[PDB]
């Protein structure tokens, strides 16, 4: 369902979310203008995500329900899993530093991939368009 190449289109509440994550002024400004492009490839229960942005070009591989580690562009480490719940991909992660939970949702909406993030009562969204 998620295969393809998606480029960020719009953001809602994103700088606010980053602030709450405690990310510094500069990195927040840069983060908000990262030109994030995701190429997603699903092969059974295995997904490979090519994360391409102004920060880095990283390949992320994970299997549904198997815990993995991921580091954010500013170096903060998370551990968690992605699971399929019906048509959405639900990501439940914990910050390695303070043990607080980060929930991420990926859902498609005809031509658009919406990624919604929640942390400590703050919700933000990133919207991507199919290439
Ligand atoms: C400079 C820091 C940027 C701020 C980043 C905001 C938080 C993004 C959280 C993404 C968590 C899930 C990503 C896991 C990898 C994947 O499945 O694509």
């Amino acid at each position: 369902a998620f295969d393809g190449t998606w480029k960020v289109d719009r953001n809602e509440n994103y700088e606010k979310f980053m602030e709450k994550m405690g990310i510094n002024v500069v990195k927040r400004k840069l983060g908000a203008h990262d030109n994030l492009k995701l190429t997603i490839t699903q092969e059974g229960n295995k997904f490979t995500v090519k994360e391409s942005s102004n920060f880095r070009n990283i390949d992320v591989v994970f299997e549904l329900g198997v815990d993995f580690a991921y580091s954010l562009a500013d170096g903060t480490e998370l551990t968690g899993t992605w699971t399929m719940e019906g048509n959405k991909l639900v990501g439940k992660f914990k910050r390695v530093d303070n043990g607080k939970e980060l929930i991420a949702v990926r859902e498609i909406s005809g031509n658009e991939l919406i990624q919604t993030y929640t942390y400590e009562g703050v919700e933000a969204k990133r919207i991507f368009k199919k290439e």
